[PDB]
Order: C-alpha cells, then sequence, then structure tokens
C-alpha cells in the first residue's frame, strides 16, 4: 500500500508515512502575483545546457524521468537566488486528466495543463543523495505548460513514450537538448520549499518561470496514455500526478521582475 495519486493513497494520505508533509516549507504553493515582492538584488538566472548529456528515459510509476549524466559540470544552473553551481540530474512533468488541471504550482489560483521540473543538485554536496539532506541541496526550475501550439523541442520525448508505457520500463534517450523546452523569458518567482513527492524533503530552492511554454493537445494526450501500473497489471492511466498547493506559512515569494 505505497503512496501514489489515487483515492486511497493520494496526497491527503502521505502524512501518515511522511509526517514532513505537514511541515513548514512544503511545495507546491499558490503564487499570489500581487503579494510576491520584486527583489532587485536577485540575479538573472544562468541556464548553461549546451553540453547536457541525456542518457535514458524511465517510467518510475509516478511520472517519467529524462535522466542526464551528472558525473561532470555539463549542464548547470547558477545565478538567480542560488549560491554556487547546481548540476542537472533529470527532468520530469506533472499533468492532468483534463487541460484545466495538472500543474503543481498555481498562479493566482490558476492551474496549468502541466508543469515541467528540471531538477538540479548543489555540487558542494557531492551527489544527489547527500544534497537532498540539506536545506539548499536542490534547485528545481519549474515551467508551466499550456495547451495551444506544439512545442517542437518536446516531440522527441512524446514519440518515445510508447516504449515506456508501464512502470519500470526504460529506454535509451541520448542527445536530447533540454534548451528546446525553455520559454523565451527567464523571469521567475522563487521561494524555499520541498520535493512535491514523497519523501517530501525540505531541500529545494524553487525557481518558477513566469512565461509558460505552449504544447499541443496531441502532445499532452500522449502523456495521458502512459500507465502508473506495471506490464501485466490492471491498466491505470498516468494522469493527475500532481500534489495540490500547500500552505505558504512563514515564507515570502520573491519576483525577479517588475
Ligand atoms: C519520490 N521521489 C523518489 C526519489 C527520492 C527518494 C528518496 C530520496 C530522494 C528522492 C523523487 O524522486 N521525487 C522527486 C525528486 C526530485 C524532484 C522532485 S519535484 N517534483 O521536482 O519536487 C521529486
Ligand atoms: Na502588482
Ligand atoms: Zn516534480
Amino acid at each position: 500500500h505505497h503512496w501514489g495519486y489515487g483515492k486511497h493513497n493520494g496526497p491527503e494520505h502521505w502524512h501518515k508515512d511522511f509526517p514532513i508533509a505537514k511541515g513548514e516549507r512544503q511545495s507546491p504553493v499558490d503564487i499570489d502575483t500581487h503579494t510576491a515582492k520584486y527583489d532587485p538584488s536577485l540575479k538573472p538566472l544562468s541556464v548553461s545546457y549546451d553540453q547536457a548529456t541525456s542518457l535514458r528515459i524511465l517510467n518510475n510509476g509516478h511520472a517519467f524521468n529524462v535522466e542526464f549524466d551528472d558525473s561532470q559540470d555539463k549542464a548547470v544552473l547558477k545565478g538567480g537566488p542560488l549560491d554556487g553551481t547546481y548540476r542537472l540530474i533529470q527532468f520530469h512533468f506533472h499533468w492532468g486528466s483534463l487541460d484545466g488541471q495538472g500543474s503543481e504550482h498555481t498562479v493566482d489560483k490558476k492551474k496549468y495543463a502541466a508543469e515541467l521540473h528540471l531538477v538540479h543538485w548543489n555540487t558542494k554536496y557531492g551527489d544527489f543523495g547527500k544534497a537532498v539532506q540539506q536545506p539548499d541541496g536542490l534547485a528545481v526550475l519549474g515551467i508551466f505548460l499550456k495547451v495551444g501550439s506544439a512545442k517542437p523541442g518536446l516531440q522527441k520525448v512524446v514519440d518515445v513514450l510508447d516504449s515506456i508505457k508501464t512502470k519500470g520500463k526504460s529506454a535509451d534517450f541520448t542527445n536530447f537538448d533540454p534548451r528546446g523546452l525553455l520559454p523565451e523569458s527567464l523571469d521567475y518567482w522563487t521561494y524555499p520549499g520541498s520535493l512535491t513527492t514523497p519523501p517530501l524533503l525540505e531541500c529545494v530552492t524553487w525557481i518558477v518561470l513566469k512565461e509558460p511554454i505552449s504544447v499541443s493537445s496531441e502532445q499532452v494526450l500522449k502523456f495521458r496514455k502512459l500507465n502508473f501500473n506495471g506490464e501485466g497489471e490492471p491498466e491505470e492511466l498516468m494522469v493527475d500526478n500532481w500534489r495540490p498547493a500547500q500552505p505558504l506559512k512563514n515564507r515570502q515569494i520573491k519576483a525577479s521582475f517588475k
């Protein structure tokens, strides 16, 4: 009886195995755009993905992860609210059963169709497993998806998903360029938070871009054909794999822009 996104094991249950679910810096949150304060001291984000080395795509039963070689400084996030250098390890998405829901963060209570998470770890902690034990261990770049025009740089991901339909399946996924998933503007909001899945560790500097990317209805429909189940198990579509907004508590969301 493992955690997931169903009636019996969804987000309102997670606190029983992971009491930090009711903690002081949980994610995601609603971004109230009028309450966020412009912080003129925040730096432009530096996203250096030219040498990114993708390896593999995995259906882990909760989402799919596009994994990167993080054994060298090859794809890094720096600047913005961050001290030091954070290395890209993986990206994944959260999405809905309907275009009206799917994102984890909300903007003035608006839900997007999906949300991309580019996960990075602080190189001063040596590896990802040590970094998630630290309050500044991770930096997650969050990008909203809206349904409209196709995102050409997403299509190589969409086309491999038939090969990883079910939990525990993986496929080689080399030479994928995550620069094709970024919007034009790097304007962002930032706050201290957590992983949005168990174990819900409070180790994340969240950086949420203001500008969504557009994907097509056909692209998101292909996400919704994935399965939470393993092969030879009853089919349960991988949809609504998002945690709802959590209380802000004693936190301030800062804006990089006016
Ligand atoms: C649920 N797990 C299992 C992996 C795990 C297990 C033990 C320790 C640490 C990590 C997981 O990988 N979550 C996760 C990881 C990175 C980013 C995000 S998100 N959605 O961007 O906040 C969620
Ligand atoms: Na305002
Ligand atoms: Zn995520």
